[PDB]
């Protein structure tokens, strides 16, 4: 604090979000909080060195000491996701998904991507983002009545397009995803594969998601989200030749210089999911998202995407209560509770229009809350949603949302 | 406490933070950041996801994120005298690449620095996205003067016709005229980008022309002269460009910002905006010039342009019977960082180049002056001129421990 004296209004804002984190149910499936360690670490004197190139072959001298912190990290995640080589420069998954289509394809090349109102990012072909201005994406969305991939509807797609390339990982799609029939697609037609795990990199860790690694050509990740590590990215492969080509994709390909400081923390959160408790905590966030969904299915106007979910999130439709998902998103607000309003599957990408909002339990599961907390955090919802003009009701929602974060406090 | 549990991270960052210590960094790209901006970055802002800009967010909760997020805008245009500011890039490189995406179209024709006579890597390498994605050709500095030629500039200008004019540098010693640049870019009708990454702290300081007024766009890392944390920023003035450029950002390149970086960057701002800073500044061009007075009456070493306007400067070896890559290892074995360095009309190949490139702001952080900064440069010589005397190498490695030792670090 004697460095804060001289910036009052910095530390005043850094401690007033430190509240609102500890008063707030975090909700949005991306969010999670980090260990004291990780938090050491990105504020450690590593932001100092500039680390041009890679261990053993920097541009720079005086490298031996951070050429141990990074292969602690590419070695820790190479033993997490059982890969032969790990790229952990990436500052973030939008970068380590540029480099890995660098790797793969050529600008006006066709990939074959799920659709972004099903589930899919929009670094998989949105025009308004580099992936959508630079190659030809087609898509695969979901079926009409289960709302779950449709394995036969991918290889008529792709067939029929013969795509250089097939994209499978989504942002908002809450079920199994079956890489090993995506690499026997691929296969058919001559297809790469490349699977962008950043939302269950967590649960793969833990064994409790299939693991793309094994049957893509390249995996790209975050390290934030349910691995809770520190925000980044990080690209894992088995083929020597990719590992050449993406290696020289991210450097001097898309970046200048990593961020020491931040990899320091990638190698802490990798060791801490070498644990066992982080396998009984990735289990409890799959617990927790199961004993919501059913509070939904349950409940009058609020629709669960496909009906279940298998890992982290779901998807839910609130058209039926006569809001949208940027009203529901503001209702929950005014009661301490954070959704993010989502597109649902077959709506025509309207992305403040939309009907849905997307609900994750990773954050919440790290805070201590078990299945009967989040089957109260779900009620508490459908509370406030179904309040239509009643701060009577609202007032009720705020005090079982308190009632919630002083039982399990953050720090 | 928390450090039982993962003894080797730890260990590890013990002995980095030893090695800083104990060695003399003359690697003009490298700083020290004050404890303020580390524990910026160590601060719970790395948990909330941000996509968006204040006022105008993807998602809820951003009520202080927001704050902190104006904070560091605010602040950059208030220390540089822009309209408008964008504190998400993640890196020098990246704002690099949301400015040519805001001004030109892949294939069109950009007139840069020579990687050979100063440019930066982004500024037109076969290997990195910009050669690849655009037409670059290349302007450098006169055989005689090893300074930027303005009428040559204005020549290749007129020849190729380029959409865009890049200046800005890496490896150069000597002030840049952007107003001159701008009326060049004028007479052919292209657009002006400034990347002042290097040279940031001291445009802060006023103690460099500021690119802002005159560039559509500038860019700029962090880090550097700027003493901040490692990211990146871009500035303009020109409110149709500050919407590209937001959203050549996010959702054009990049996803959710690091707002803990974020907050480091605003504090390093404040930092900057503080008188210490501007002292601070004006010593590392003192340091500076102080070194090369030495260089030039040396025997071995020559200066490349005979001077320095700014932090750093390059040091032709090959007198000496050295190359660039030799001079560095010598100079590591004695506890003295500085990486090889191509000069003008360079006659070998970067895997060995002919000079070495210094800079002072890393030894100015920890306190050093100019008769400090005098010793390190005599040290230098006298390892560069001991050909592989063990008994000379030894004492300038004393000489350096004398150093370190008066100047703590941490």
């Amino acid at each position: 604090v004697d460095y804060k004296t001289f910036d009052p209004d910095l530390w005043a804002a850094i401690a007033k979000e430190e509240e609102r984190q500890e008063h707030n149910l975090e909700l949005i499936a991306s969010e999670n909080f980090v260990s004291e360690a990780v938090m050491a670490a990105q504020g450690s004197i590593l932001t100092n060195k500039y680390a041009e190139g890679y261990p053993g072959h920097r541009y720079y001298g005086g490298c031996e000491f951070v050429d141990i912190v990074e292969n602690l990290a590419i070695d820790r995640a190479k033993e997490l996701f059982g890969a032969k080589f790990a790229n952990v420069q990436p500052h973030s998954g939008s970068q380590a998904n540029t480099a890995a289509y660098l790797a793969l394809v050529e600008p006006g090349d066709t990939i074959l991507g799920m659709d972004l109102s099903a589930g899919g990012h929009l670094t998989h072909g949105s025009p308004v983002n580099f992936s959508g201005k630079t190659y030809h994406f087609v898509a695969y969305g979901v079926d009409p009545t289960t709302e779950v991939i449709d394995y036969n509807v991918v290889r008529i797609l792709a067939r029929k397009h013969q795509p250089k390339l097939i994209v499978a990982g989504a942002s908002a799609y809450g079920r199994t995803i079956d890489f090993a029939k995506f690499r026997e697609i691929a296969d058919e037609v001559g297809a790469k594969l490349m699977v962008d795990m950043a939302h269950i990199a967590g649960l793969v860790a833990a064994g409790l998601h299939p693991n793309p690694v094994p049957y893509a050509d390249i995996t790209t990740t975050t390290t934030h989200k349910t691995l809770r590590g520190p925000r980044g990215g990080m690209i894992l492969t088995n083929d020597e030749a990719l590992a050449k080509k993406i290696n020289s994709a991210v450097f001097p390909g898309i970046q200048g210089g990593p961020l020491e400081h931040v990899i320091a923390g990638k190698a802490v959160a990798f060791k801490e999911a070498l644990d066992p408790a982080f396998k009984e905590y990735s289990e409890q966030i799959i617990a927790n998202a199961k004993a919501m969904v059913k509070v939904f299915n349950q409940a009058i106007g609020t629709r669960v995407i496909s009906g279940a979910t298998d890992n982290h999130l779901m998807l839910i439709d609130v058209r039926e209560l006569g809001i949208n998902g940027k009203e529901a998103e503001s209702i929950l607000d005014s009661v301490n509770i954070t959704v993010n309003k989502n597109s649902i599957p077959f709506e025509t990408l309207s992305p403040f229009k939309t009907s849905g909002i997307r609900i994750g339990t990773p954050a919440i599961t790290t805070r201590g809350f078990k299945e009967e907390d989040a089957v109260k955090v779900a009620e508490l919802v459908v509370k406030a949603l179904q309040a239509k003009d009643d701060n009577a009701q609202l007032d009720e929602v705020k005090t079982g949302v308190r009632e919630l974060t002083e039982k399990f406090p953050l720090h």
